[PDB]
């Protein structure tokens, strides 16, 4: 149901500015937030033209409107309003919003140095995660500002933290993925920053609905003011959070985390702050990206070390088989070659066992689960339980497998083993519940994380699938 | 002898600021230039201890010293002057300059996020080069700002340009190495940054030479106001130069180029906008270590389509060479790992000819040629001419090599070639020359490159090393 929500129409804005919508052609008024009058101090009807008179930007807009540069700002000094505009189609959508009371953009770009400083620096990822939530809390000035990393399934967990005390500590805590649904996490991978002030605030409406020019709603995408999903704010309350204000984490395309902001009272933060607010979540973006390509080449090449020992080995032993199980030296590089605690080559009923595997029983009724599976290259698993539950009597030494088939179809099998690892899973709330309105209770919760192994990498299955190729090329040689 | 000229302590600042280093234990003062009675209008003599009076900011300095940020920074309204201090071993080294006539820091921080904008836009390369090029000339307003890329022998080019035209275009020109000295090179891989105001400045001394607490000379690599070795004088002048600042473009602790500024007439930056360049020329550092490894990793995943299909079909054959070479498909795939026009595979007597190789002579009296030499795994070259002048005589279709023994001493080679490319290095002077005084004549030079190939990408001789290896083992194996 809530996939469903559009909530990017919502054909209403927040409280704390106006919107203006005028077409391309000749700036004449299309749609306009009822509270505009307000603010601009000037009525403009729909189907008025733009002049000098009403909107003294008009001349730097008209100029904006013909570049390159994707986005408006003008400080209306005049009238002590922060302009802003963006192109949507053939639209030109202005948001109007009241300036900051006088803010040092030199202390911005201060704390926006001692980021820029520590981030090519190339300390600890979890430092750079904390030093960049730290300068935020501190040019935000919110009661709470924790940076939120998304897992594989969407749920996610805090990885840095600051506040005030103000609000209570999240840190290291599981929240679901239904908390931020998919359309949300989608815009928010387009449109890098938004801002609740009041959670309270009253739906400025834009009139008319339907947009003459275009002849639909207004797309709010790229409008910072647009007005939220309601079934958002009754979460900030139950909650205890007045105001938010989050910043999206985009690395490679793909939205890798939130920095998030929230404050006990309502809390308002300058267009300016917020321009440093994204640029620290850019600047951050840009290290986590090396680090993580940094990190990956790193193991490549080390399991490429074993690879090249192991495929050197099979190639000058004679029944080659010794060449992955012929010595401490072969085995601990079978074992190491994927990070796994033991191994099993299957060869019909020619049973190998290396380092700490299952009994050969377990592993018996294991490759003929598998054989009744689809198994094309590998099938892969950190929790073998999940859907074969005889493997729950195995955790222990066996939680996680990389399998490969190795001879057609001629049971013929080179299969890794990770052991249990005893997780607590510290969660914020309970999960599973399905209230769908938002759960009242964020109690700290737990669930032990049984009979589930330390995760493959993607490098461990790229070397697996490697020597998969390695070994097919000589059974099918030797065969 | 260029070379030998330490440059981190000619005991002298310039004009253009003063110079006081104290003692970390007491802040007693221990060295000061000549001029600082000018700056800081008070004598406080060597021995003197600096107090609240003859320095306002001797408490936030004292707080700064105890702390980790490596560099100290204060606006002297009072004085209307920037001061600027940082810590050299058990000292601390206080610069003071004349603060620039107020600056929007916004509008700074405006071009440094048009900048940041573009970066993680991850648009073509050399756009990115100018679109720093140019926000540098913006903020500096400098006649002439160049970023300058050092190639693998110390030479560079000019791969991006702005300037009002008061100077003139230096874009696509190599200089030679000599033009920026190994030790120079050193020092801008640490102190990222260096300004030069006015070029006929007069050396103010430090007093005393001496330092009595170190007991040496003052080490002023970090001292952005250290006067600048007398030889690189005479070359701005014989440029027609009268002010310059660079920045290092740092990528991965290594020193991948510079971007320069010049000015015709003596031209000063204030400490901000310095601050703005060296953030600029760290975005895009950011930016080109990104595309390199994005560019290689893209290359290394090409290459190894090739050679997973000729290992395989090696693998498949009897004859085994038939997989390099038993029809066009794996002709193409073997001159296509190493990005070659043509390839000879020699096995005693036994030649292959793939694409477009020389004479079946030439390469008898090249294999013989290299037998001399000592070539362990693989010996590349894009200018064979170099090494063997018999070569000029087919360079037209083998300029650069990659060459591979793959029997034990048993003339068996596995050799790729490539073209001639005629290139015109347009230089930036004669390089040659050696008066050692700096060349008054900066008259755009010209010297065709004659018999030399497209260059050897790292990933195609990992690519060659990976084959040497695939083949070595057969070959063992058969044999
Ligand atoms: C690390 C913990 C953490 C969480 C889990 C969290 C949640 C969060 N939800 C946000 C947005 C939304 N949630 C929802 C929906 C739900 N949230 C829920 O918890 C539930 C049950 C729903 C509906 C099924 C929607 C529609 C939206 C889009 C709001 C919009 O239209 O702008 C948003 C973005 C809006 C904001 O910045 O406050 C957040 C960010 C804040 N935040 C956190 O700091
Ligand atoms: C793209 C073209 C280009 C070049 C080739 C260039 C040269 C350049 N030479 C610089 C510095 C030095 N050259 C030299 C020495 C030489 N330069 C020469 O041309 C020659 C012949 C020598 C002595 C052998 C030295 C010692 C230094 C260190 C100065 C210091 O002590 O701070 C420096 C750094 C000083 C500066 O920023 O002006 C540069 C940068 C400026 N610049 C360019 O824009
Ligand atoms: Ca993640
Ligand atoms: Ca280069």
């Amino acid at each position: 149901s809530c996939g469903a929500e559009p909530i990017h129409i919502p054909g209403a804005i927040q409280e704390h500015g106006a919107l203006l919508v005028l077409s391309a052609r000749e700036f004449s008024v299309v749609q306009a937030s009822d509270n505009l009058a307000n603010y601009i101090g000037v009525d403009l009807p729909i189907g008025a033209v733009a002049t000098e008179a009403n909107l003294p930007f008009i001349s730097v807009l008209s100029a904006w409107y013909s570049g390159e540069e994707s986005n408006f700002r003008y400080a209306w000094a005049e009238k002590k309003l922060d302009v802003s505009a963006h192109r949507s189609g053939t639209l030109v959508i202005l948001e109007v919003e009241k300036a900051g009371v006088g803010e040092s953009a030199e202390k911005l770009m201060g704390e926006l140095t001692s980021l820029a400083k520590y981030l090519n620096s190339a300390p600890s990822l979890e430092d750079a995660l904390f030093r960049t939530a730290q300068l935020v809390s501190s040019i935000s000035g919110h009661d709470r500002t924790l940076i939120y990393d998304f897992g594989l399934d969407w749920s996610g967990h805090v990885v840095a933290e600051a506040g005030s005390g103000a609000l209570p500590s999240y840190l290291g805590l599981r929240f679901p993925a239904g908390d931020i649904p998919p359309q949300a996490r989608q815009l928010y991978t387009i449109n890098r920053l938004r801002m609740i002030p009041d959670v309270d605030y009253k739906p400025v409406p834009i009139r008319p609905e339907v947009n003459a020019e275009t002849g639909a709603v207004l797309d709010m995408s790229f409008s910072q003011l647009r007005s939220v999903s309601p079934v958002h704010l009754e979460y900030m309350r139950n909650m205890g959070t007045a105001a938010s204000m989050s910043v999206s984490i985009v690395v490679n395309g793909a939205l890798w985390g939130l920095i998030a902001c929230h404050h006990a009272t309502p809390h308002s933060v300058s267009l300016a702050v917020r321009e440093a607010c994204d640029f620290a979540a850019q600047l951050l973006s840009m290290r986590i990206a090396m680090e993580q390509s940094s990190q990956d080449a790193s193991r490549r090449v080390e399991l490429g070390h074993i690879q090249a020992r192991l495929l050197k080995g099979m190639a000058a032993a004679e029944k080659w088989v010794d060449g992955l199980l012929g010595g401490e030296g072969e085995r601990e590089d079978l074992l190491k070659q994927v990070g796994a605690d033991g191994a099993a080559l299957v060869l019909g009923d020619d049973y190998e066992l290396v380092g700490n595997t299952p009994s050969r029983e377990q592993v018996e009724e294991l490759i003929l689960w598998l054989g009744e599976r689809e198994i094309a290259d590998v099938f892969a698993t950190d929790n073998l339980a999940g859907n074969y539950p005889t493997a729950a009597a195995y955790a222990s030494v066996a939680s996680g497998i990389i399998a490969m088939r190795v001879s057609e179809l001629h049971g013929s099998w080179l299969i890794w083993f990770r052991p249990e690892v005893i997780k607590t899973v510290r969660w914020g709330g309970d999960p599973h519940k399905t209230v769908i309105h938002p759960r009242k209770s964020f109690e700290i919760w737990k669930e032990q994380l049984r009979n589930t192994s330390f995760p493959w990498s993607e490098p461990e299955l790229a070397a697996a699938r490697e020597l998969r190729g390695a070994i097919i090329g000589i059974v099918l040689r030797k065969t």
